[PDB]
Order: structure tokens, then sequence, then C-alpha cells
């Protein structure tokens, strides 16, 4: 396929732990998170705003729309979403 270097990306995790997740995301092609709980599953997880989603339980939504994403994310107790590339910075953000 393209020709480009490989970022890293991880798998994440989350459980519901407050009758569902903590994270919401938004975009039609590329989905970034938009907002984190500021102490659900998700910040508790290690999702931060700026988080492109790869894979989702074993669905590449790599092109799929929001609303696609969405539903997914409404199956199974949790979601193991594949993100690419974290945050990193001096201030706690």
């Amino acid at each position: 396929g393209s020709s480009g270097s490989s970022g890293v990306q991880r798998c994440v995790i989350i459980q519901k732990d407050q009758h569902g997740f903590g994270f919401t995301v938004s975009g039609d092609r590329i989905v970034l998170v938009q907002s984190v709980r500021p102490g659900g599953a998700a910040m508790k997880a290690g999702v931060k705003e700026g988080d492109r989603i790869i894979k989702v339980n074993g669905t590449m939504v790599t092109n799929s729309s929001h609303l696609e994403v969405v539903k997914l994310i409404k199956s199974g107790a949790y979601v193991a979403l594949t993100l690419l590339g974290s945050s990193s910075g001096p201030s706690s953000g």
C-alpha cells in the first residue's frame, strides 16, 4: 500500500465503571478523542485529547465514519482501542 514510516500505536482497554465510558470523539474520516472525563474510565486508562483510533474491537475504523465508530463502542462492556502517538510535555497538561 502507501509508503510512510509506521509510527507507534498501543492498545488500551476501558471497562465501564460508571454505567458507561467517559470519552467522546468526532470526525468523518479521521476520528480523534474530542473530550475526556476528568476521572472517567478513559482518563484512568490513559486517553488524552488528540488520539487517532486505528482499531476498534477488531474493526478497523481508520476510514469508517463516526456513527459507525459510535455503535461499535456500544458493543461489549469494554472496548479495545488502538491509539497512535501520545502527548508529551513539561507541563502536566
